């Protein structure tokens, strides 16, 4: 399965994708009787779709991801209320030591006080220390719904996300882009990766005609 | 895949795509005990046990794209289900053509009528005619397709292609595929839900045992 | 507040939750020229969730053909008028000659009218001898025509009634429907003036509210 | 109407649209009678007609810690609106179980004990946090180490009928603990602004154990 390793130890895997770019098309020329014509008058209509905000046909292309990303990470992205989430549960799994730790490089552009090397050895320090008595409260016999609380929020979840291309869509112009967290940001150059290699026209018609973030323009 | 049934004297429903399968719920289930699939045994005994319990979200990982022909009644009825994608031709768009559900005279069945449901039959199609023969005139005469087409009856066909998940659609057979819908859209529930059947038979079986709600597939 | 439509239908507001200081509050998280600032900058800048928490209650008459466009508005919520239950009243909406201004027709734009008052009977009495014989009301209204008048509660939030403007306040909707829109539109203004006079000026994207 | 809930939150209502009779007039299509209007209400809530209650609308001003938050926003068919950590100092507020919250639960240290282990590290945390700030770390970045329990605000907009949904999944002995105390202030205020409707759904269509025998 396609799998794009994204921070520290995170990663987005593409599960499952029904349909392609000529799902659009299908869909969308039921409206005048019609079906599939040529490949040349199917991408320009694919084209056209996208310059003239017709959405719907790109809800009929579904895709399934497995992702996994800090909490912070995941609880901007459980936002977006159109799509469908199965996610790895602290009240009933013994949650692993795997964190998200900035490398140095995450402040670059920030006057800091202490060098960015202690930054990262500070998340680090109350990292460990959270995860020690996490893990006490659970020997001691403390429910894991309860000992889970202490967890910090660059704790690393799962989950499956099935979401079809309109909604991605919309996802990539409010995540892949300079104003989202970097964190998601990363995240979503990678949706838009695996986006791009199963759906190049209608991927490279919205970068074209409707996406609204700016990275996506900029990087490859 | 493919599976097409045909429905009424002219509708269809067409299974045109679908993502995922049984296994697609169990796995999606699994994540929250941070595990994944195990053996047939277990993970058709989670399904059933998702299903006891209500526990839906799993299903929405299943997804279905169907191709229907159906009277716009019947559209009308089924379009009401919001969880769902839709793309349907056009009467703005299109020169409408000349498919009508005409009903049979058996449908009449149980109901005491004055003439002769053969008549009634007759009365229906000679409605229908009057009605589209107006329209092709307003057409022929300039008149734009999207005013033309507002003598047509409700009976005329329409087609749509339906894009919805299993958990949708296990909301949609538990409305529409019971005794107390339409008689029309029931014919359609009842392929729709043999499709289903068919895609994800662990899932149905769950479904008809654990949590539908109709009287119909039973 | 009601405004009729077309020869025989209307929309009319039955309730609403909240004003522009709703928007602000949510947009806050809390609890009069920042405020309205503060309504222009979200718009401005496609914040739009906060104007879900504005939600109105419509009661619309409007022809099938209307509400069949209308209903593909999927966030929003709608109870309609039960034609399998209820006996159907004789109402359709029959266009004016003008509807027809622009387009040269072979045939004189009051007879085309008058073509479709006559199916419109013929339909209708059909129906109701079908009934009269004792064909089941969900078998016999099925003859009837698109131009029949239905009736439905539409309850809506604003940032979904901003889409519906967007796509039904505008010339490429059908005239029908676009007269309802601009009906929606007045009293969304009515109810939310600086909410709408944003809208207006940063988001919206159709055409014709900005020439009405 | 606010509620106090856990040790520093709440439930408050900020606004209503409608009552039982909302719900009436959306059914009849129609814009009074008490007992057959009662009645209308709990014929649609035995026979499982929802639409008629989406026409009802609460918005709720809600204050809880992220881990509660987190269940709760799994909620599609509503709107939030959440304070933001990524733009605002965050404030030192985080939950912290009282020793009768693990009563019950034999436990190798004191209850009491499990309160102080919890609030030590509560205070670690925020003090990192505020020093990485004060070094001008980014906001968004120097909150990654707070831990779950610390308490958020949202504002929640959200219909009768998707309500009734999250009582009957949340107001139920499966749900954690501390969230079942917020489902119970939602269920109060619910009850009071709409007495027939939420008689009705204990009656007939209410999925959960607690509110029966609360
Ligand atoms: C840079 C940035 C900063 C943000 N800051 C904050 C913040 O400070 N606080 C905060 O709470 N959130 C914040 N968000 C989250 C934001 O408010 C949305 O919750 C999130 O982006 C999901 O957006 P959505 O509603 O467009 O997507 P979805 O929820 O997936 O909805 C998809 C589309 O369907 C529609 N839709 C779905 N449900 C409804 C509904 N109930 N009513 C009307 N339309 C609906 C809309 O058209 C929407 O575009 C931020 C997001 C970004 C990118
Ligand atoms: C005791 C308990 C344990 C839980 N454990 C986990 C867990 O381990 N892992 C995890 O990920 N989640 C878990 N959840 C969350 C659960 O999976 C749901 O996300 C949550 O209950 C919201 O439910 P909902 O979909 O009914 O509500 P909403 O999202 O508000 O939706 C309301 C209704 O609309 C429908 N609906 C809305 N969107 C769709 C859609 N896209 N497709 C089909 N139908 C839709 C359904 O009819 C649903 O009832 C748990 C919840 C409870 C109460
Ligand atoms: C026998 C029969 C008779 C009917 N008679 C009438 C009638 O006389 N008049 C009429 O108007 N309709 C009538 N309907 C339609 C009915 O009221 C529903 O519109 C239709 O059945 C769709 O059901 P749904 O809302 O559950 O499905 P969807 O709209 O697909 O929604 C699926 C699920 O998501 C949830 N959901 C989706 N959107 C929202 C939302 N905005 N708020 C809260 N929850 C949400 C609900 O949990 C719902 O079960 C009838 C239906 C049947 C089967
Ligand atoms: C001029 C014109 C011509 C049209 N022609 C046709 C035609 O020929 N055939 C046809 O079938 N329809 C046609 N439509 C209808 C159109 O495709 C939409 O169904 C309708 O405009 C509703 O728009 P919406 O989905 O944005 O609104 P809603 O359905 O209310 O949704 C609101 C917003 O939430 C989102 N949303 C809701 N559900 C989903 C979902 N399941 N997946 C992804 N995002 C979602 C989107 O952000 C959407 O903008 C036409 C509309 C117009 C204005
Ligand atoms: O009772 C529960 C358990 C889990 N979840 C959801 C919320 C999170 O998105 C994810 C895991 O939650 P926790 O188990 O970590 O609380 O699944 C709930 O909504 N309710
Ligand atoms: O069995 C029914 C009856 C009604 N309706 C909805 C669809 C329409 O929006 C409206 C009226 O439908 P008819 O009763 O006219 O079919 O109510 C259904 O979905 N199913
Ligand atoms: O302007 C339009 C055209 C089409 N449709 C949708 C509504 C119907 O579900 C279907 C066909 O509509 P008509 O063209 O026949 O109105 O497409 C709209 O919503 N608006
Ligand atoms: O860029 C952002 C900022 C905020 N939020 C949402 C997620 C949370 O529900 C709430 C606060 O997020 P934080 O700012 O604390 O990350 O607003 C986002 O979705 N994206």
């Amino acid at each position: 399965h396609m799998k794009i390793d994204i921070l520290d130890k995170g990663f987005v895997e593409l599960v499952d994708v029904m349909g392609n770019d000529l799902s659009a098309v299908r869909a969308a020329r039921v409206s005048f009787d019609m079906g599939l014509k040529d490949e040349e008058r199917d991408r320009h209509l694919i084209e056209y779709l996208m310059k003239h905000g017709h959405e719907t046909p790109f809800e009929h292309i579904v895709f399934t991801f497995h992702v996994k990303a800090p909490i912070f990470v995941a609880r901007q992205w459980f936002r977006h209320r159109i799509a469908s989430y199965n996610e790895l549960a602290g009240r009933y799994s013994k949650l692993s030591y795997e964190f998200y730790i900035p490398s140095p490089e995450r402040l670059e552009g920030y006057k800091t006080t202490i060098p960015p090397e202690r930054v990262t050895e500070k998340i680090s320090e109350i990292v460990d220390k959270a995860y020690r008595t996490y893990l006490e409260l659970i020997e001691s016999g403390v429910p894991r719904e309860v000992a889970r609380i202490v967890l910090p929020l660059n704790l690393y979840t799962r989950f499956f996300w099935t979401v079809n291309a309109r909604s991605l869509m919309n996802f990539l112009n409010l995540r892949a882009d300079s104003h989202a967290q970097w964190e998601i940001q990363q995240y979503a150059l990678a949706i838009a990766r695996i986006f791009k290699e199963k759906c190049p026209w209608t991927f490279e018609a919205f970068l074209k005609y409707a996406y609204k973030g700016d990275i996506l323009k900029e990087v490859q």
